[PDB]
């Protein structure tokens, strides 16, 4: 699985409240988090499907 999938979620410093998904590598699932709207990292997806497709695999 890609290494960026193992990073913790990054909300950043900006003040928006945007619901995004991240892969939780300990739980083995994609979960939601609130993203602030700037400086997204790669473990940050717009849907569960995109998260699982990218990160769910072995």
């Amino acid at each position: 699985r890609p290494d960026f999938c193992l990073e913790p979620p990054y909300a950043g410093a900006c003040r928006a409240r945007i619901i995004r998904y991240f892969y939780n590598a300990k739980a083995g699932l994609c979960q939601t988090f609130v993203y602030g709207g700037c400086r997204a990292k790669r473990n940050n997806f717009k849907s569960a499907e995109d998260c699982l497709r990218t990160c769910g695999g072995a």
